[PDB]
């Protein structure tokens, strides 16, 4: 694995996370309104890993995590999100 196979598939593992998150962005308010985001996502994120091992060397994909922490990014961001748009939901003037 070289340097710049790594920073390429780093850069698709955000990009295809991002891609969930914006695209789905309704699924997704609601899925951590009801606590069950992964089960609402279950289909995109399988289909996101398997664009991701479709563009990867083998060895990408069974030695770096690189699409598992890509994922968990974007799901602790928005949980900060949309927990934060809520709480400004009702405690404004």
């Amino acid at each position: 694995m070289t340097d710049e196979e790594k920073v390429k598939a780093m850069r698709l593992a955000r990009a295809i996370a991002s891609d969930i998150s914006l695209y789905n962005e309704q699924k997704i308010i609601k899925g951590i309104e009801q606590d069950n985001l992964f089960e609402v996502l279950k289909e995109e994120l399988e289909e996101g890993r398997e664009l991701y091992k479709s563009r990867v060397s083998q060895e990408i994909f069974t030695k770096m995590n690189f699409f598992e922490r890509a994922i968990n990014d974007i799901v602790l961001r928005s949980k900060a999100h949309v927990k934060s748009k809520i709480w400004g939901s009702h405690h404004h003037h």
